[PDB]
């Protein structure tokens, strides 16, 4: 237990087995919960203060609530005295992001004016998977009727497309906010016994043509089907959020490239204690770009039961930032990045993306 | 003897109303509260919120500020006769202004509807019903009558509609603070005019017993969600102190067997048995968590149990860092410890019981 | 002559008597009317630079043009040659008084959208005086129609309520804001043969009920007719303001409450060299509340004909201030309270409300 | 050449026989017309950019435009070569002064919708006055249509109106705006052959009597119609630019007034090389009020060809103001008042108001 | 050969298009434009302009910002084959950001119409229509032939009718620099079409050699105003660098004739012929007057001529004070020292030349 960590590694990874979380995991879940109208999960409201007070930007604030939400979907496996409340926070995430603080920028881009319509994938995937989460979670039909609707949209999308999948702005092709979208079709199929998940063998063929390099074991940054352009450099936040993924519909896939993702963007550093994640080829810096290589890699270790790097960069992530718990409740002194209390609840609970799939009911 | 930093002893604030007079420094929060022109806070019936713009009080708080100004105008009302003209002229004040959007409109931006009174939000219409009713019991006069007989039919209604026995706040947030108000506002409703609203209140004292409390460490969970059914897991200590406090107007043995086991839970003595604080929640030494309310709760629980010794305790805690002083026979605090501090302090120096509101005699 | 002080009392007690004001006051005016723009009485328009510079908060406003306007009218009887500038200037004090910046927290709090038309004295009560003295001084009938107009809605007002005289806010009765309405209708019967100040006994009678502690010479902040409530305080601005103004109606009213008001409220200091007010009963702090007790206290002084209060009072008030003549132009560096440079202004020209009155025409 | 002084006196007066600008004039002009988007003079749009990097209050962009503009029409006198430049500026000028942005604070004030109905003269005198100089230069009639629109409404204004003139706010009549007014008639009377100008006499003699102190050669600040005040204080600035325009249509009126001006207002020292100008009478004080006595002085020197008062005022003007010459373009760092580089470059240019009106054709 | 604060030899720079690669610090120029998540230059076609606000670009300089590095991404093309696509789609989010109203709003804002391409303002739509040219010549695609060709004949239609030869930017002003990209443009969708727009080209260049040019100091002046007939009477070195280089591409001889007396009117050669710097005007000493833009238009001229030596000695004096970076494999300066700082440097390291443009093969 070096200073700045609050529970080992091992904690983390037997959660699942004494069905319990950990501590420092539930006064998370109090941060989220605890305090009137300035929590995160307090009400169905189109009320954003707590987004307001860690200066989330505005077109991050679907990545949080999404990410979140994939963390309440692993607190629910993990204790069954707590899925009636992450079933309540999943409730509150779907309703937050429906509302136009959350989905307006494609209007104000001047997109259109429906973030559900066409394109998009980047709002509409994270949506799909909260739909299909929150029930499997709670058994509730109330966004049944919706979760169908645009789970239709996103199977006719990907049909009427020549590219295996959807875009997020028009002309702009990402394989992150793509796997989402097809996890999201597991999901529903898994609650109606549908077959949209076909699609996925056709996507997975794709996305391993131009937009891998595959003796590093990375994606490159985006596609563009109008040019034909792949951008030439590879990322590895894209790649750990895009592995992670896959490993729970194609576990083969990511076992493949994982070694040489690690090999091409891990740093070990300070005597095997710690890890930091560069965040292209062609230079030693850590977490450039949007800053989440580290903390994407973090999940990803999780999803690949790799505990050891698991622990490096949780050592490299966390005491920085100096947590502290105050009334029973997490807070950071200094977050490193955006996205920073969500993805280490995530990271810190994530029972497998194929775990999720699996889920028994209530 | 009167500690440091303290303005008044105990033993003179629980006196009060024998000697059917406030104390001089309960007299100087009153004059905060009329004195200046404008800025005061009831210095008129308008849409003026300039005391609460110089308080930086968040607009959320606003209402909550109002109605315990009002509870204890009322208190001040039984106390001294010849201050109950001035208690009723405040209250009608407070009554006109928490009718003010600046007050209520949060519930729109919310995205929640246009009328803050037609369904939900017992958080703001509660406290609304209990005023309007305080209102009439202070001074006899009917002008808010309809409102308050159509307010008071609405929430009777909602509560017979629903399946748990109370009405949410938000949208499928259920909290017992808030509901605590919403049924002592139909026992006032029942003394003004002779007809049994009140009723409804075993069924929620026997539902807030289930899930909603731990009755071994004697408190209330934070919230209830009926479309789920979670109740979170947390126990919140000003929660409790709240709603014991109310409760015990309407049920004096419901709060006495809960009082110690709350006190065992939560409040922390210290210095040698001189002062005291009060932890939010289980699992944790630090007093005073989330909104930071535990403490003043507790005084004014400590007030309606009769707890002479913690509410000494509390007060040295709690006042004495805020550096009271009295200009010009008026009283401000340099550093208040909270929100709604000067509202608070001067709500439990001042508070009678709610049993004793209830059954007020008329002017 | 001491420190920060311009000139001396007997120098402003003789302005009258030499047909002249004293080179610093004749500085005031040049604040008053110098530099295009930002003087406060440079044009008619809705114009407020002169009160954004000063930060004037706007519910104050009102009461600075009227104390102004009230100071003016004594300048027309101590300067035959300054009476048309004075005049001008009350033509512009008139025009700006019924801007909407001016009046315009009415309607924001909720009371109407119409100033004139239902209670709020504390506005059209001062109104209606500047139209009779604007008047007065000028002979012009600009005004007559609004002013016979008004006139009439205070009266019927007054002989419609229980209580002698009309609210400020609903249910809010103030003495001060009283006095001003009633010295209005004196000055109207003044102008045309009326008699419109027979209200005046009532009044009086009313306000030594409740409304006065007659042994401490003070008036209570205020009564509210619905509850029937007297605020317990007493009031030294409130009394000095409310006696300065009675003096001119019922001179003997006044006499006999000044020396009991001097008594409960002013404290000389300094070896008898100043003096400074106590604004309420209980307290030995000066000038707290809205801190003009010293103030309004100069004024009384300078009505009752009481040289040594008002030197005592001046000397407490004027040098702290620093006052400056720059060019020949009057500026404060330090002002202590509201309405400063007004109240000064005022106090120093003031010929008595009984003068004002009887003032000779043009 | 003292320092901070880039030319000689005697080299501004001879620009005109030398047919060419000074260097300094050459590199304001620059200034003016040089750089893309924030030069003054850049384009025809309501683009303010200039006087917002020069903090110029909204109140006074009105009279920076007209000086300007009239230093402009000395420059197409002075150089041949640049008259069609003088011109393009001029076209520039009128259409910038048309802008909201300029006039819109007739609107604001409560005033009118209309700058040019009804009263204004501050704005429209000027605006007439520019139309008839942009036509002597270029002698182009884009703008002749609204010219002898707005010269019948100046003169129809006049006739109708008991005292000789037009005011500027209503009720506020100043000799220094009606100046302009009548001295665009004059232009007018040149361009058409017509007689608007008969009306001068009466003016001339008009302020003559109450407006102006015969003995000490100065007028009052300004009268006001209503009441018949003339506020008492007499203005350095205003009787400097009131001389300086005069001196076009009345050389002996400024004849007569000008000695006494001076001995009531200028101030030399510096063992005679420099000179200051009160603002007032009663004060040592130099350029109180709006801050301007000096630089109209420099402009009425100019115009009386006193070139050695000219000299003072500019070594006490133009040297702490620190002028700097970058790129061939004028700087001042330290401006000492408004309108600062446009009177130093109106009076180093200035022809003479006579010498405007006579100016021979294109 | 690499001095302190430099990236890359003038000899690498010149040697790109024969090596088919940019070099590293191109490269990592791409990368800032192309790589971050919303706020990279060209991350998407929407009317988002974070790049822009980060940088602190005045509005009315948007325009020039993607124009210029639309030029640069057109060499970029010609360059590597392997990167073609990816300069193809810079080009069309080029386009699409152009039609923003962010970008050509100014023209409504200031008074001057509605419309950005109706009439004058050839400042915005002449760069408009030699990007819709470019965009194709890369692509081959014909998302935009319609709007180009819409575009080019009211470019052609509005020469036709003018009694000078040319077009106004804002009403009654002509700028040659601005001009200079509108015929550009013409000789653009010649090659595209086998049309003839570009005759109007002669006798353009005979109208800015009458009246507009010094040609003894090889400089145009500032601008011409045709209502009054005014031509400014100073001279401009990036008006002429500009000019010069686009010119260059229409007509050889014409650029070939001024750039020796260009170079003597304005550059100065400083640090023992180590560095360069140009003067904006006559009359002065000082380097980068006026919109602090002559260097690095000069910068450009030196490209587009093929003087390495001038090049380098320019690129000495301006790409070392302004600190450049590589972190993250992606290029920044921490001091800018002109607006347009790393547009015009990216553009004048891969400029191909006007003329190779012009006769790009296709893909």
């Amino acid at each position: 237990l070096p200073p700045g960590r609050l529970a080992t590694t091992e904690d983390y990874f037997a959660q699942q087995a004494k069905q319990a979380v950990t501590p420092d995991v539930m006064a998370q879940l109090a941060y989220m919960n605890y305090i009137d109208f300035i929590s995160p999960f307090y009400s169905r409201g189109c009320s954003f203060e707590a987004w307001e007070l860690k200066h989330t930007p505005q077109r991050v604030i679907k990545y949080s609530i999404a990410f979140y939400a994939y963390g309440l979907a692993s607190v629910a496996l993990i204790d069954p005295k707590l899925r009636a409340l992450a079933g309540h926070d999943l409730d509150i995430a779907v309703s937050k992001m429906k509302c136009k603080r959350v989905w307006g920028d494609w209007e104000e881009d001047g997109f259109g004016t429906d973030p559900i319509e066409k394109e998009n994938i980047m709002y509409k995937g994270h949506l799909n998977l909260m739909y299909g989460l929150y029930q499997l979670v709670t058994g509730s039909r109330r966004y049944e009727a919706e979760h169908a609707h645009l789970t239709r949209i996103i199977h006719d999308e990907i049909a009427a497309n020549p590219f295996a999948g959807i875009v997020c702005e028009p002309d702009n092709y990402f394989v992150q906010c793509n796997s989402v979208a097809y996890l999201s079709l597991w999901v529903y199929d898994r609650l109606h016994g549908t077959d949209y998940r076909a699609a996925t063998r056709a996507w997975l063929d794709f996305i391993q043509k131009d937009l891998i390099d595959p003796e590093r074991g990375a994606f490159y940054l985006s596609y563009h089907p109008e040019s034909g352009a792949v951008k030439p450099w590879i990322s590895a936040y894209t790649t750990a959020w895009t592995l992670a993924m896959v490993h729970g519909m194609d576990p083969a896939f990511s076992e493949r490239y994982y070694p040489r993702f690690k090999q091409t963007f891990v740093e070990v550093y300070d005597e095997g204690r710690k890890a930091r994640v560069r965040e292209t080829a062609g230079t030693d810096d850590a977490d450039g770009g949007v800053g989440l290589a580290s903390a994407f890699t973090l999940l990803l270790a999780r999803e690949m039961g790799d505990q050891q790097l698991f622990d490096q960069l949780l050592n490299h992530l966390e005491p920085p930032a100096k947590p502290s718990i105050v009334s029973a409740s997490l807070r950071y002194e200094h977050p490193g990045s955006l996205l920073f209390d969500e993805l280490l609840f995530l990271a810190k609970v994530h029972a497998g993306f194929g775990a999720l799939l699996r889920m028994p009911p209530p």
